[PDB]
């Protein structure tokens, strides 16, 4: 399992990997926008808010294959190890293909469906990004998606992983986790609630409230 | 999974080399009459149109074992490694076995039934087509006889390979790669529908509109 | 069960009048524009060509709930019972409850969800329109909306009757009708298919065999 | 099927009443906090908005059984026919029977647990309001609970409805109909994207630009 | 549904009797024994904690039908209305036959089997208690036994009631209400459990502290 | 329900049918063989030891349909009222047809599959007994048997009622009864540990000894 | 799987022997005697008409395990390598561990139930024959007890094979398959049925009537 | 498999070792007081019966762990190699744990739950036997349980066996096997009905007639 | 599987030990709070009450990630091999990282939810322990958390154990272990249940009453 987060707050990032096991920070070109820090300003930070360890992932701009290409080529000269995400459309299939001659590695991205994601991996994406919520939201099951997305990485080509990402709520990235997603990418929010329950603090408060009436303290 | 389109368009063909990740083209004998060339001028061109590369399976014409396996080798005499598409009939099963004996690999066509299909298989042919649309357009259900096909296959034949053929939506080649079919071939209406999405174009779209509101332009 | 062809063909419709027990014909704008008829041609000779009975749906092409109000009254002036045609939109919405007051009856179209589809029902549609095919084509479900959506309506709006559409085989009519469709209209290709079957024609000719062999002619 | 909003935004109530087939408006303490305007203004500025029609509801602050019949009596004077909010606590449930008797109805929210939800109406409560999002949020199935929650009331408190409430997702939403919930509350983003799909808009535009094209018309 | 505490507990009764909506209570020899007091002072006590109100059960001593019948005689001289409650052996169900003849209701209790409930209810028991944590312990399913029982009388003795008993958890208690029992006794500690929850607590906190924010109080 | 003894030993029925709430006795040919008393002396005793009121049913011995119709006229000749059983053969349907045109009730027996079971309640028979532990002796289910039975009755024959038959464990009368069978005819032994339970007996002594514990005496 | 033909007509086999991939032929007393020719006459011309090779059956006659034995050499010194059927019998049971003993491979046949089955694996059978529509015809189901056979060798004697037969229709064969059997016989009928299809003629034909459409001919 | 007979009946175990693949005899204290012979006697000749090969059981009396060694001691004075049965209680838990010191194979008996049987493979015992029938016959499902166990020791004690027993008719048996059961113990009722089928000697005797008819007689 | 009890009651351990398979013991803060001594008195006495061998667990108190980390050297400098079990909390998954780089065993505990059990896994802990029972009791399901929490485990961090605890019935032990926990503590009056059946009693006092009605005694 590989659990990644889904933002461009190098502060948060920094705060937060010493709380959660993290493999590194996924990127999208609105993530991106959204902190207004240039692509070359902000990898190199959050590269380094992980000690300089785990994977980014950031994504091309440009709509021919060529093009995209080149972006893999800029986005690897800022990251040399960083994965590239392609859209999974016409020309984006084209470009992951064209990066697999180049031994550059991808992960094919903005997936709406089973068969199409499958078409990225068959192309050469390491990597697969169903968008759970977005599907959701637009009266599919998201969760649907990723199952019979992985059941055709798992039967079709099993060194592809899926990138579960696109989360609203916590269940949705259990049920993506249930379903046997390799990786997967939580923006903060739902991150923050993943490890913060009332029941759990309960459960803590009590430990303590019986530890203090019979030791008159509350530490060890 | 070989990925297949199943057209004689070579122009088509030669588009669509670059955009998918394609295992090769199936012909058949209607698929070949639409496209008014004949089998020496097409096969050569669809081979080129794939750059040299790829599987092509052509079919045999002739009602008799004996017949089938002429057919066969004037195929193997137009394109060296072609696979010979046979008609799961009585003589061409017997064309399978005298086939396999002569080292012409063959696939089993016009499969209606999964045990029709496994008689293929047992008699030599490396992959066995259910015709998936015909099936459900004739009252039955196309996917649960490529369901039955493969499980019969896996536990009886398992070196020979499921190629889902015949579709009129993705739905139906989805469900005949959800079913773990080894092999599928599409027309081409269908594989560009399995590439174009509305919800596809919107969400780049957004991205597009994210990234230039940002940076100011819609390059990287 | 009410049967629907979809379809602008008038010489199709008449033929085929006195072979399916028709209960009338759908249209929507492409089928129309297709056909370069306009609508106060056409309808009424849909109309004759069912001998002067059945029942007419067409669609409003209006972007706002007045002016899809008034398309609508518009269409009530060419074919006085037809059923208008909305498009499942915040817009459209609006125009359904609109005509509810006005009791002008309505069908919800252009589904892609089912509880937008049930939203149209709520707000007075008669019928719900999902486009079963365009779903299955985009990496949905067709047959999984058509039945969440007619769970829907036989819970929370049972007076109102799915009418399934958008089909290119067979299967998915008879799933759509499996599942509890009140409604269903069949483009013409899948009518016709879903009648001609080589097994029966088979089976046919076979008792014409036996028949001649027993008393010398095919007749009775 | 009874449609709510969850909002206090009076100017989004007014719009999007047009649209929507709304029943009413729900309220909690927090949506009213975050509006900042005081109850004796939102409530009736929330009914006229309605144009001064539909169902309202809100919550109770005290602690005792006591203070929340004496909160109940508050929110009538404010709106005669309010359905009054009792969360499922020990003193709430006392409360909700104080109610009963006094022919005041009642809601029991804060509902995360199914059997709690069935205590709340076999107490006297006319709805009964699971908190979706929350119970996933915090490791449940809020679904789970919704459908365990509307079976034991359609068996043990047949007048008695589900509200379901707190909705991050359509798909939410979609469960919680599919389950059976007599009602529903919806926050304003989740009731956007359950009617804005680009599949659905792209089906649209197609019409419109084959309309005009065959009719050089915008219209009928 | 009918809701009772199963308890001798006066006191606990008359506190949770202005919060539960309770049906009354049931008590056995074991319950009575642990409260101390004999039955001609418990069961006025019981029955005054409760605003002379609802109903009462208490369990015969004798081993022979007769002597069980004298047992009912002396309970209901005690509490007129009272339940009488006899273990499901050969002799009880000679019991419950005789006791029906008189018109003295009874309750088939000691239940650890399906078939053994049944013949109870079959012998004119109006109640059925099935002992679901007894099972459990032993190896069994309380729930699934409970579940037969309920189909038994269902398809077989309509108009008798399962009242499912012994319980050490609340997941015990709503899978016996989620498998239609129309009544339940539950013990104080798991009654209490089933209405106090961190999540809920937490919740209503919330809705304080958001109050708080906005209008400078916590009340309304 | 009607719970019948599927038994010829007289003194065993006085006894028992004060414990169990009988509808009445079933015999067959070899339980009225082993308990050695002709027809003419048995019947009688039977019918007075069930106290007088109840159904009787024993079988014909005839292999000839008119053979069985006058063995039938012979044994209501002994008991007016009695229910005459006829094995399922072909010459036992053809008196099933002649003892339904004559208003003799008849039980269709020795029924070892549905169908067979359901052309006896075609025939006219109103009850159908499946050899149920028979069925299981020799390799098959006889609760499938049973299930499907009932299915076929409750489509197909409603009026007539499955009298599930052969048992050596509760169990199996158990999934008979879950099976919805109406009524059913047990042996003395099966019967015996269906009201028998050692959890059963030590609830009771539980009771007993916490009782006196308390109270210083065992009486109530 | 080994595909077996069920027969004695020697004419036909050798006609199927070119078509389907046949392992063998298998008999039993009723197809031998239906075939007038002796033992020692058709099982040698069974061996040619095959083409020499592959595995013949036939089964002992006598009643006790030491004549059954003699049977065995009997038939072992017409085919040398001649697989014995041995009725699972008491004496058959007996026979066949005996056969072990002398390292002459058995079959156990006539089975109607899985446990037989299972008890002749565990004595020696290295195949066990169920009766699949013998099973079907008397009320049972052959497809189950199939199943539950291949289970009980699958898990417990794992070096032997379900020889499924006893056939009337394709489908019966198709679920054997499905199940798993590692063997299948067929009569010649139903075998003929498994590789002549309508609607694969009707492909054919159509290819035909394409290809003579383009290019004047139907050759290639 | 191991297949045992569950008996003391010597003469029988001698003329059943030649028909079935018997892995040995299991006793248990009432199988032995009902032979009426004392163990040394009777487990030579249960031994030797077998030709003194296979495995037998005897059962402890014992009712501490101390006492229980010790008559495991004596069992094995008596036969070397006896496989010692331990009932499942505390004591017996306990017993196991120390004949595992020291060397002597045990089977836990008397196991009527699950858990209590995963317990005795934990503590050391080869075998668990669950009471099939008497899980049955006291309101349980034997099967369910037996699943249970075998589910339990394939996860969390994989060397040991499940040797089901107690049985009243072969379908517990056959369902035992199915669920996995490594060894079996049966009475010689449910044996021999294991071998005896009025279907199969009408097939051996359909197979004798045909034969007769073809050939004047019923020999080979 | 490991098997552990969880209690600081030190006699009953000892007691315990020479019944149950024992692989330690575990405590929390609770459990050490009502046995009232401190920690370096009972680990060292429950350490000696199971012959100084198995495995022990014990919980810290502090706050932050280095408070914990400073209470798991205090734990391990009285007990060296104890595991410290860290509540699954921000702090307590940061705690789980350093003990995991300092090479200190780790158990998550506190564990409500599935994927907060996974993070504490993915973090380094060997032991994730689900409280079922609280779950179960505040309106969950504990069984689906453990069987969701198990599926994470081994697709996601295989070599992490679940020690399931929080039990207040053996139904509870007995889902938890079907549904695969490598590790199991039970509270004593649980783990009692789980050796002591009446059914079991009366099947060895029945032994004992055959083998004394036989032999004059009940001994061996």
């Amino acid at each position: 399992m590989e659990l990644y987060l889904d933002t461009s707050d190098v502060v948060a990032v920094k705060a937060l990997s010493r709380i959660f096991p993290l493999a590194g920070v996924t990127t999208n070109p609105s993530i991106i926008a959204a902190g207004k820090k240039p692509l070359d300003v902000v990898l190199p930070q959050l590269h380094e808010a992980m000690g300089g360890q785990g994977r980014l992932f950031a994504e091309v701009m440009a709509t021919t294959a060529e093009g995209m290409v080149n972006d893999a080529l800029k986005l690897r000269s800022i990251i040399a190890d960083i994965v590239v995400k392609v859209p999974v459309t016409a020309e984006g299939l084209a470009a992951i293909k064209m990066l697999k001659a180049e031994g550059i590695p991808t992960l094919g991205t903005a997936v709406y469906g089973a068969a199409q994601g499958l078409l990225s991996a068959l192309a050469g994406a390491e990597y697969v990004a169903p968008y759970v919520n977005r599907i959701d939201a637009q009266g599919g099951s998201g969760i649907q998606t990723v199952t019979d997305l992985h059941q055709l990485l798992k039967m079709h080509a099993p060194q592809a992983k899926v990138l579960a990402a696109s989360f609203k709520t916590p269940r949705q990235a259990l049920d993506c986790l249930l379903a046997g997603c390799e990786s997967i990418t939580l923006p903060l929010d739902v991150a923050q609630q993943m490890i913060s329950y009332p029941a759990v603090d309960a459960a803590v408060a009590k430990f303590e409230q019986d530890w203090q009436g019979a030791f008159g303290r509350t530490s060890i």
